[PDB]
C-alpha cells in the first residue's frame, strides 16, 4: 500500500511553488521529490486535486513516467515521486540550446510516445503534453509528467485552442501536442516565433488560418519522421494516429 508510514518523509530544498502545491527536494529511502500542500486545514477542492493525483499516478508503472512513490496525509498532504537529476526537454531546446544529434532526437520522440502510448492503455489523457513536461533523467531516459504549478498555448490542438463549452480534450488532442514537440525536436525552436500577439496565434491556430511552418525541418531529418509529424499535426481530430501507431512509425524508421 502506497501511504507513507507517518513521519518519515524529510523536506529539503524548496523547488518550486503555485496555487496547486508546493515542491521540495526531500529524503524518503534516498532522494526523492516531494509535493505538499503547504498551508493545511485544506479545502475540498484541494483534497480532490489531491485524490485525482494520487489515482492517477498510482495507476503507473513504467520507465517513461515519473515514478509516483506513495503519499501522505499527516502531518499534511504529500505526493512523493523518485528524484530526477537533469531538466526539461524545454530547457535543452530553448535556453541552453543544446545540439542532440539526430540520433538522440529520435530517441528522445520514441521514449515520449512509449510514455503516452502506455497513459493512453490506461485511459489516462494527459491534457498537457509539451517539451517541459519532459524530463531527461541524466539527459538520457525521459520522464513524462506534469511538472507544472495559458503557458500551454503552443501545443493546444486546434479544438482545444477555441475555448469550447464540451470537454475537448480526447487521446488526438494528446497526439497534437506530441507533434509540436518533434516540431520543436526537428528545428529546434518554438513554432510562430515570428508573431508577438498571444490573442492572435491562439485566434488564428483556432480558425486554421495558422499552421506549424513544416519547411523548417532541418534537412538531415528522415523524410518519413517530417511525414509522421505532419500527420500528427492534422487540423481534423480523427485523421490523426493515435500513440500505437507512431511507435510503430518511430521504431520503423529507427532503423535507417
Ligand atoms: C513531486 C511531484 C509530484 C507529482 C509530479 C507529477 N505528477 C504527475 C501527474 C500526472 C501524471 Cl500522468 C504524471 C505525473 N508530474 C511531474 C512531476 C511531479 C513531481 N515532481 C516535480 N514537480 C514539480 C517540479 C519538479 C518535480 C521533480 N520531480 C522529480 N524530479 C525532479 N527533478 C527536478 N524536478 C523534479
Amino acid at each position: 500500500d502506497w501511504e507513507i508510514p507517518d513521519g518519515q518523509i524529510t523536506v529539503g530544498q524548496r523547488i518550486g511553488s503555485g496555487s496547486f502545491g508546493t515542491v521540495y527536494k526531500g529524503k524518503w529511502h534516498g532522494d526523492v521529490a516531494v509535493k505538499m500542500l503547504n498551508v493545511t486545514a485544506p479545502t475540498p477542492q484541494q483534497l480532490q486535486a489531491f485524490k485525482n493525483e494520487v489515482g492517477v499516478l498510482r495507476k503507473t508503472r513504467h520507465v517513461n513516467i515519473l515514478l509516483f512513490m506513495g503519499y501522505s496525509t499527516k502531518p499534511q498532504l504529500a505526493i512523493v515521486t523518485q528524484w530526477c537529476e537533469g531538466s526539461s526537454l524545454y530547457h535543452h531546446l530553448h535556453i541552453i540550446e543544446t545540439k542532440f544529434e539526430m540520433i538522440k532526437l529520435i530517441d528522445i520522440a520514441r521514449q515520449t510516445a512509449q510514455g503516452m502510448d502506455y497513459l493512453h492503455a490506461k485511459s489516462i489523457i494527459h491534457r498537457d503534453l509539451k517539451s517541459n513536461n519532459i524530463f531527461l533523467h541524466e539527459d538520457l531516459t525521459v520522464k513524462i509528467g506534469d511538472f507544472g504549478l495559458s503557458g500551454s498555448i503552443l501545443w493546444m490542438a486546434p479544438e482545444v485552442i477555441r475555448m469550447q463549452d464540451k470537454n475537448p480534450y480526447s487521446f488526438q488532442s494528446d497526439v497534437y501536442a506530441f507533434g509540436i514537440v518533434l516540431y520543436e525536436l526537428m528545428t529546434g525552436q518554438l513554432p510562430y516565433s515570428n508573431i508577438n500577439n498571444r490573442d492572435q496565434i491562439i485566434f488564428m491556430v483556432g480558425r486554421g488560418y495558422l499552421s506549424p511552418d513544416l519547411s523548417k525541418v532541418r534537412s538531415n531529418c528522415p523524410k518519413a519522421m517530417k511525414r509522421l509529424m505532419a500527420e500528427c499535426l492534422k487540423k481534423k481530430r480523427d485523421e490523426r494516429p493515435l500513440f500505437p501507431q507512431i511507435l510503430a512509425s518511430i521504431e520503423l524508421l529507427a532503423r535507417s
